[PDB]
DNA sequence: AAAGAATCTT
DNA sequence: AAAGAATCTT
């Protein structure tokens, strides 16, 4: 299995390999910063070969945003499978922890907005995630083990995106559907709050922006759950 | 000075090497991507050592912010003038083959004088901006033996360190996230202080006195012509 | 252009 | 929670 072999190999590479710098082509190293901003960019690199590898191994083209603003990370599909694309999206969080699993006002809302492939041709929707704990000079190649590392102990799971998600916002201005709020192993068990694909999708396709407004339609999912039963209204 | 001396430095180190991936302790070598996500970290990884560098030769503590959303990337001065504090902030964008940065937000410290800054904004008596622009250029890994190959993922890149308000626009340089947008000139522009500003009063002033919309600024002010016409108004 | 896409803090 | 802080595309 593409997933099975996929979550393989980076829990396998993850586990054999520490990031500790980045080296120029003279052999230089320079060191890492502690943010999510630096260390997120890194678990991407560090999961694009392995993603690369297991898809090619399953005759999987993979393919990444040619501009900007653009969602998935990766985009893999058989070229006799054109419309079951499956999208595999990196997300990084530090240390119960959360995400934020991407807009619910581009691609959710509009099958071609900010999206590779129109929304349509996926059927699969994964989020390689990536969790560790928040722990000046230059180094030579001969000291790659003494470099500090930035990071405690990164841990990875791979899970289906309407499984992981909540029913609370991950983001305010950015407009970002959130994940539910748990321990890692709930992420890697899909201990959700939706009971189906559809649910999720229903749910952050009619979730109204700031709390005044979904005070008067709904703020989470019981809510949502009465306003269904209602008549959407 | 401790100014000059920086820009030496970050211009001679951006001279002398090409990072080219990300290196794990057991020696295999991932390669970088060419996003400008991907290489504003990197140039910010780049820039850090030279500055402490520099800094430490100029007697300057060295602070980094604690907090995730917190201006600048870097806080320098001598403990014995701690209302001295000089900002250096980290920009990065791209050319393709004229270029504009975002400069920060016009809703956070320059309107509150403790938001989302390592210290009170009135204790800073510079604001420096480091910016690196790159002409845009593997999906396999590497060893240590083989960093001649290892794809460059950027055609050039250059360095400049100019002052903030000098370089700042008066058109935003993002929407939602309410960015300072910087002039829209050529590379030199950025390096020789090109400008808009009469000074750096009436660049705060035009930052602290800007509205979000469209809309709002419509019945107030778009641009640096209409901000001066404002003045004249009575601020009004 | 101006507006709005692309993890963290109080 | 919430809401708003932290380069790109049109
Ligand atoms: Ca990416
Ligand atoms: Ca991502």
């Amino acid at each position: 299995s593409l997933r099975s072999d996929l979550i393989n190999a980076l829990y396998d590479e993850n586990q054999k390999y520490d990031v500790c710098g980045i080296i120029s082509a003279e052999g230089k190293i320079y060191p890492l910063g502690s943010d999510t901003k630096v260390l997120s960019t890194i678990f991407e690199l560090f999961s694009r070969p392995i993603i690369n590898k297991i898809a090619e191994k399953h005759g999987y083209i993979v393919e990444e945003p040619k501009q900007q603003n653009h969602y998935p990370d990766f985009t893999l599909y058989k070229p006799s499978e054109p419309n079951k694309k499956i999208a595999i999206d990196i997300k990084t969080t530090y240390t119960k922890i959360k995400f934020t699993l991407g807009g619910y006002t581009s691609f959710i809302r509009n099958n071609t907005k900010n999206i590779v492939y129109p929304f349509d041709q996926y059927i699969a929707h994964w989020i390689i995630g990536y969790v560790y704990t928040r722990v000046l000079k230059t180094y030579n190649i001969n000291e790659l083990n003494e470099i500090p590392k930035p990071y405690k102990g990164v841990k990875v799971f791979l899970q289906d995106k309407w499984v992981i998600a909540g029913d609370l916002a991950g983001s305010g201005n950015t407009t970002n559907i959130g994940s539910i709020h748990a321990h890692y192993k709930d992420f890697v068990e899909g201990k959700g709050i939706f009971d189906s694909e559809d649910e999720f999708l229903d749910y952050w396709r009619n979730y109204e922006r700031t709390s005044q407004l979904r005070n008067d339609k709904y703020n989470n999912i019981s809510e949502y759950r009465n306003w269904i039963y209602r008549g959407r209204k």
